[PDB]
């Protein structure tokens, strides 16, 4: 399969990142998009390419446009008022708040945010972007007719909901290339969201769309981050009623129990008619990774891919979640040779 | 006047506030009540007393018992987790999110958290309590028949929302004083928060009680902490349908105009028919308060004072905000002295 990757990713370098109480070096660091690019070279797949420039048109049909507007002039605008640190939200628009949107810059990131263990800094806005296009080349090639291609995007995106950034995300790339598809002539579109943490970002975003179909499999949000989504009972609203399919999971949960979910996934996917599968790939799933608490071993990536690319439809796999150790690359290149069968 | 005040306060002193992105020094810190005190003593209101022991029967008739119980273990769950820094909230349960309480400490700190410039520190809940004890033995003295009396009340705690913390706010002292007032034999209640931002926990807290009436003068939320609420559609809910009242207001704003305001308030406390006014007061309105943006002058405050204390009925004066210069604790002692006559 093909791989979009941009360089353009290194463009977020945020210094800062709100966690434990303190501010630390970001772990969404750029180092890990080099080691993935390198693990999958190495598995065969070496057809690297850049992506093509794209207007605003497909983003604009899944993210709120006040929203968009905001991340572009954000840093900006931060910098202006003074501030000395990177821009990150302090208050927030929780239970029983108005839902007026704020004027001041301090108000509306706040307003634009879910987490602030999430900080934007200079390029990021650019660095989203060219994410994004990875991301809606991948799915080109998907309309075009390829079996499987994979867009390492960078920075991720199953966090950033229809108006709010956070976990790491600020454009929902693997929202942009579901978007895509169907732009592109397709009627029924599913998203797979493997990554550790619930992709609540994805599932606000398609929560009340009947053409899209989210499953996720994910940490019990009762005891992992993001915390407020992700709950079984969540199976959509409105005209998107039953398209979302939430897996949650206990602490050292093995891909027994994991892939019996993957399983029921793909079978819930599979009754919704999806034309093609959008998956939203963190490995963070893996038992020596650092923010999480799933047993999963580097040969299941192996399982999960081919798994996946059993139901039949093309598959786009877009890269989201995964940190810390060198595995990271491995275990992304893994999903890729199971998916390539 | 009578000045209730607990050396207790001191147990809250946080090292870190999440300020421009970055962990500064904390702007509500113990010497603020250092130069309150030896002000308002100076100026005669010398008569300062230790409050009495007091339970949490009143405290839990305005906030939630989850709310109290997170905060009362907090802390220590926050350190026995392993994080390092400050107990600060990270992820925030904002627009579509599920009703739902995690059950970690990084859930639950999220889920009672309405702001992340806030960190709960050692000593905070203990800190919280001596607070509120003073504000509760300043109601009784009104309930005792004095015409006013002053609660040194830190930590402050009109931010404090029924089960959320924030803007330097564990326990909204202003209500449980209210709260006491209905309890010793009143019927009818209003609290006036001249505090430079919104009363957004107060307001919370009884938005939906006819017993009590809240009004408040703040800087226009579109553009001043907490962003989030203090519009002046906010008129009450339900069973308190009509018993708020939001007097925001723009840059700049100097005593010419607040005034108009406060005889407003003043107005419609009495239509409401109050048996007495707890006042939270924040100096924070000074024309020299490092993170506002109103032009009060010292002297206003004598006025202030005066106009409040005309309501005829009986005044109990609650510490707040107000923050940087030392005028702080002349201000504070501007107010006691217009309302003493
Ligand atoms: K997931
Ligand atoms: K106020
Ligand atoms: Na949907
Ligand atoms: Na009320
Ligand atoms: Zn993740
Ligand atoms: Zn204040």
């Amino acid at each position: 399969m093909r791989v979009i990757f941009s360089e353009d990713h290194k463009l977020r370098n945020a210094k800062t990142e709100l966690y434990g109480g303190e501010l630390v070096p970001p772990f969404e660091a750029p180092f890990r998009a080099e080691w993935i690019l390198a693990a999958v070279k190495e598995a065969g797949f070496d057809d690297v390419v850049a992506p093509a420039r794209h207007g605003l048109e497909t983003v604009l049909k899944v993210h709120d446009a006040g929203y968009l507007n905001f991340l572009e002039t954000a840093w900006d605008r931060w910098k202006a008022a003074g501030y000395k640190g990177e821009a990150i939200a302090t208050s927030f628009p929780v239970r029983r708040t108005s839902p007026r949107i704020p004027t001041d810059i301090e108000g509306q990131i706040g307003y634009y945010c879910n987490a602030a263990e999430t900080a934007i800094s200079p390029g990021t806005w650019e660095a989203a972007l060219s994410s994004m296009a990875s991301a809606i080349d991948g799915a080109d090639l998907i309309a075009a007719g390829h079996k499987a291609a994979f867009s390492l995007c960078r920075p991720p995106g199953h966090a950033a909901g229809i108006d709010m950034f956070g976990g790491y995300c600020f454009i929902n790339n693997a929202a942009v290339a579901a978007q895509r598809l169907l732009d592109k002539g397709a009627k029924k579109i599913a998203i797979l969201d493997v990554d550790f943490h619930h992709g609540n970002g994805t599932q606000d975003i398609f929560y009340e769309r009947g053409d899209v179909f989210f499953a996720s499999l994910h940490g019990d949000p009762a005891e992992a981050f993001p915390h407020f989504l992700g709950y079984a009972e969540e199976t959509g609203k409105g005209a998107g009623a039953g398209t979302t399919a939430n897996y949650p999971m206990g602490r050292g949960t093995p891909y027994s129990v994991w892939g019996e979910a993957l399983t029921d996934s793909l079978k819930r996917i599979a009754a919704f008619g999806a034309e093609a599968i959008v998956v939203s790939l963190g490995v963070d799933t893996f038992e020596q990774d650092p923010i999480s608490f799933f047993k999963l071993t580097s040969p299941d990536y192996i399982t999960m891919g081919r798994t996946i690319a059993a139901s039949g439809v093309p598959l786009l796999v877009v890269m989201e979640g995964g940190y810390g150790v060198p595995e990271i690359g491995l275990n992304v290149a893994n999903v890729l040779k199971g998916v390539a069968g």
